[PDB]
C-alpha cells in the first residue's frame, strides 16, 4: 500500500540543452540522477539545501564555490553547503550519468572540507563478499556496496540511521518495510529511521548501489 513512500515515482525533468533528470522525493530530501550530454555546460545556482553529490558513470567538471574538480567516476564526492554556487560541465565527447542528494533538515549542521570534495575514506567488505566503499562527513556517509550474484543478501535490520540509495548498476530485490520492488539503474529507495529494510540479489551478475547514511553509520 506504502510502497511510494520507500520506493517513490520518479518524475522526469527534460531540459533544453538536454540534460534529464529522475527525481524521486520523500518528505525533507530529494535524489536526482542527472544525464548530461557531451560538452554540456550546467549553469550555476544556490539554494538553501545542501547538496551532495558523485558521478556514476563518465566524467565531469564540477565546480563549488572557487573550486572545479575533475570528478571520475565513483571516486569522489561534493558537498555544496546552504547557499554556495555550485554548477558543472560536461567538457567530455562522453554521456555523464551523475548522482546528486539535496536536503534540509533543521538539526542539521552541514560541514564539509574546506574545498567541498570528498575523497575515498575506505573500502572493505561490510559483509564476507560484500565491499564497500565509504565517503564520510560528519552528517553524512556516502556507502558504495556491491551485492555479489548468486544469492548475495543484506540481511534484514533496522538502525536509527536514516537510510537512502539508488541502484547504479545490475538487479537486485529490494525490501522496505515488507514492499519488495526489483531495483534497476536508477531505482531509488528511501528508509527512515528504524523502518526495516533487507536486500537480496538472485542474478549472476553483481548489483551496484550508493546507500547514504543520516547520521554516519560505520563510521562516526
Ligand atoms: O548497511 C546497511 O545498513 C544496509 O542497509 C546495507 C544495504 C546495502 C545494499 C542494499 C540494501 C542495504
Ligand atoms: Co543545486
Ligand atoms: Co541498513
Amino acid at each position: 500500500d506504502m510502497q511510494e513512500l520507500y520506493f517513490p515515482t520518479p518524475k522526469l525533468i527534460e531540459w533544453e540543452n538536454g540534460v534529464r533528470q529522475y527525481s524521486t522525493v520523500r518528505g525533507d530530501t530529494e535524489v536526482l540522477m542527472s544525464y548530461v550530454p557531451p560538452h554540456t555546460n550546467v549553469e550555476p545556482h544556490q539554494h538553501k539545501e545542501v547538496q551532495i553529490g558523485m558521478v556514476v558513470s563518465g566524467e565531469l567538471m564540477m565546480t563549488v564555490g572557487d573550486v572545479t574538480r575533475k570528478m571520475t567516476a565513483l571516486e569522489s564526492a561534493y558537498i555544496a553547503p546552504p547557499h554556495v554556487p555550485h554548477g558543472a560541465r560536461n567538457d567530455t565527447d562522453q554521456e555523464v550519468i551523475a548522482i546528486d542528494i539535496k536536503r534540509l533538515k533543521a538539526d542539521e549542521t552541514y560541514t564539509s572540507p574546506e574545498d567541498y570534495f570528498l575523497d575515498i575514506f575506505k573500502t572493505r567488505d561490510l559483509l564476507p563478499g560484500m565491499e564497500v566503499t565509504f565517503f564520510v562527513e560528519d552528517w553524512v556517509e556516502i556507502m558504495l556496496a556491491k551485492i555479489p550474484g548468486n544469492g548475495g543478501e543484506m540481511p534484514f535490520h533496522k538502525h536509527r540511521n536514516e537510510q537512502i540509495g539508488i541502484c547504479i548498476g545490475g538487479g537486485y530485490d529490494m525490501t522496505v518495510e515488507g514492499c519488495t520492488v526489483e531495483m534497476k539503474f536508477g531505482t531509488a529507495y528511501f528508509c527512515e529511521p528504524r523502518e526495516d529494510h533487507g536486500a537480496i540479489n538472485r542474478s549472476e551478475k553483481e548489483s551496484k548501489s550508493i546507500n547514504i547514511f543520516f547520521p554516519p553509520r560505520y563510521n562516526r
